[PDB]
């Protein structure tokens, strides 16, 4: 759905430079994550998946003394762009591929198998009807 398809780091925009610097984006990897063209393709770069939550992480969201900042990541992500109920459809598919991932070491890919994990879920679910959100907006003037 194009709601947590409008990613904040892209609305935000104030710093692509410093981003850049901070996550040592090589240009191989921060050129392709500017595709502007809709591929969808394989998230196969950790700086990539790690540039995603870089702009408005890298502004202010630290929860501890610097590092893991995950109460504040995720509590700004439910407070601007997914709700409640989205982020906690993500939180128990990051919980439990996360925690079943392979010991292989890279501390942004495993959050791309976590990310990929939550599409496979998503995909098997498949068929899941809409309700339609049907509202009437009466103004009635005068």
């Amino acid at each position: 759905s194009p709601e947590i398809m409008k990613n904040l780091s892209n609305n935000f925009g104030k710093a692509m430079d410093q981003c850049k610097d901070e996550l040592s984006l090589p240009d191989s990897v921060v050129a392709d994550l500017y595709n502007f063209w809709k591929d969808d393709y394989v998230m196969t770069d950790r700086l990539a998946g790690c540039a995603i939550n870089c702009l408005a992480t890298k502004l202010d969201v630290v929860d501890p003394d610097g590092n893991l900042h995950h109460g504040n990541a995720k509590d700004f992500a439910m407070k601007h762009g997914a709700d409640e109920t989205m982020a906690q459809q993500l939180v128990d598919i990051i919980h439990g591929c996360e925690k079943s991932a392979p010991p292989n070491d890279d501390k942004c890919m495993k959050t791309i198998d976590v990310a990929m994990c939550f599409k496979k879920e998503i995909h098997k679910l498949n068929w899941v009807p809409n309700m339609d959100l049907v509202i009437g907006e009466v103004l009635a003037e005068v």
